[PDB]
């Protein structure tokens, strides 16, 4: 049948809102307010791929753009960069590898795990309005864990 996808936000643990702020940018800021209109809305894709209770492999879209987040070798770094598609051909089941996520649920908050790349997370600074990026440790000063907030 068709992929079932869920529009969302997500807000990191220290409560910081993500926006797109820049060609194929998105940042992490402290929001509340009017401002909360800024906030990304995403299309989470629920996709093939490896499964358990607390670890679903997911696509994060931006909702009714063709721009997934993905990760992908840079200078030889696992990275995460936002990409465009074909838009008549996304979303799909079979998401190509370096578009799935594996979404951990741990202590009532998400971690977003690169497929591609075991143990490299989505995560954020501690710092307001820097980027988003895949960080190669779930421990230490950077930010791993999510929380969900549905959206009609
Ligand atoms: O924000 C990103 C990647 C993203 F979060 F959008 F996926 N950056 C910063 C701008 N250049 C690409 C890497």
């Amino acid at each position: 049948a068709p992929v079932r996808s869920l529009n969302c936000t997500l807000r990191d643990s220290q409560q910081k809102s993500l926006v797109m702020s820049g060609p194929y940018e998105l940042k992490a800021l402290h929001l509340q307010g009017q401002d909360m209109e800024q906030q990304v809305v995403f299309s989470m894709s629920f996709v093939q791929g490896e499964e358990s209770n607390d670890k679903i492999p997911v696509a994060l879209g931006l909702k009714e753009k063709n721009l997934y987040l993905s990760c992908v070798l840079k200078d030889d770094k696992p990275t995460l960069q936002l990409e465009s598609v074909d838009p008549k051909n996304y979303p799909k089941k079979k998401m190509e590898k370096r578009f799935v996520f594996n979404k951990i649920e741990i202590n009532n908050k998400l971690e977003f795990e690169s497929a591609q790349f075991p143990n490299w997370y989505i995560s954020t600074s501690q710092a307001e309005n820097m980027p988003v990026f895949l960080g190669g440790t779930k421990g230490g000063q950077d930010i791993t864990d999510f929380t969900m907030q549905f959206v009609s």
